[PDB]
């Protein structure tokens, strides 16, 4: 059981060592499409690339590339698209991906500005009456409503395909209080946020996969998917303590490199799953 494993690694301060074993054990697959010179300006970070085997393809004949990975967790019956925070030139591609994958929710775990730099383009409208048009992908986006709380904001958005005049409602879940450095002290507001995404229906098999991002789509985004998948597997298995976080993380790393960036994010993931297990047992 992980509670005991937590105390061990914590009391022995072995987090950096566990983290290094995960780094060593992690899969490495080709990412040839990401490294094509024509895709250089579609990537926020040159060292963060989707693997070719799990990458999301855009349905445009010209250039199908977006920095986005499908993470398929077979036993948990959960899928997630993990992506980078859009660039000024990829906002249209981002919403094209949301449209084409039939996603119901977008989960954002960063602020647009952190540490005095832009971590993400402003890719949604700030006011009801000022809609955004993406001329390159023929999509219109309208803010319908915005519910601002202490730790997170939920926004209802209408996405309209200008080519076919279909419209869908998208929910934008924006966790606004992840600190500039380190991890939250307590996982309580993160768990509350995760239960709110679940309650929306956004993670349900009726819909396309949820889109999850931070700046690179590997660190905070990683913590989100890992916590969700681990808690769901604890519901599903005869023996909930058979759930090994490290194994789940390694299975997720077959689909996108670098998920969980620091030993602190790993410790936080254990804490989130341990605490979430109380609200689930
Ligand atoms: C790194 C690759 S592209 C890029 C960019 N595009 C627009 C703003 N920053 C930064």
């Amino acid at each position: 059981e992980m509670e005991k494993e937590f105390e061990q690694i914590d009391k022995s301060g072995s987090w950096a060592a566990i983290y290094q074993d995960i780094r060593h054990e992690a899969s490495d697959f080709p990412s040839r499409v990401a490294k094509l010179p024509k895709n250089k300006n579609r990537n926020r970070y040159r060292d963060v690339s989707p693997f070719d085997h799990s990458r999301i393809k855009l349905h445009q004949e010209d250039n199908d590339y977006i920095n986005a990975s499908l993470i398929k967790m077979e036993e948990a019956q959960r899928s997630y698209i993990l992506t980078q925070g859009p660039l000024p030139n990829t906002v249209g591609h981002f919403w094209e991906m949301v449209w084409e994958q039939k996603s119901r929710g977008v989960v954002m775990l960063n602020r647009v500005m952190e540490k005095g730099s832009l971590k993400c383009a402003q890719y949604w409208p700030q006011k009801e009456e000022k809609e955004m048009i993406f001329e390159d992908t023929n999509l219109k986006l309208t803010l319908i409503s915005e519910d601002i709380k202490s730790y997170y904001t939920v926004r209802q958005l209408e996405l309209e395909n200008l080519t076919t005049q279909e419209t869908r409602e998208i929910l934008h879940f924006h966790y606004t209080t992840w600190p500039d450095f380190g991890v939250p002290e307590s996982p309580a507001s993160f768990l509350n946020f995760l239960f709110k995404v679940r309650e929306s229906g956004s993670l349900s098999p009726e819909h396309g996969p949820v889109v999850v991002h931070c700046s690179a789509g590997i660190g905070r985004s990683g913590t989100f998917c890992l916590a969700d998948t681990c808690l769901l597997l604890m519901d599903k298995r005869k023996d909930p303590s058979s759930v090994d976080i490290k194994k789940v993380l390694l299975e997720m790393r077959k689909f996108r490199m670098g998920l969980i960036q620091t030993a602190d994010q790993l410790r936080f993931s254990y804490l989130a799953v341990i605490e979430g297990a109380k609200f689930i047992m």
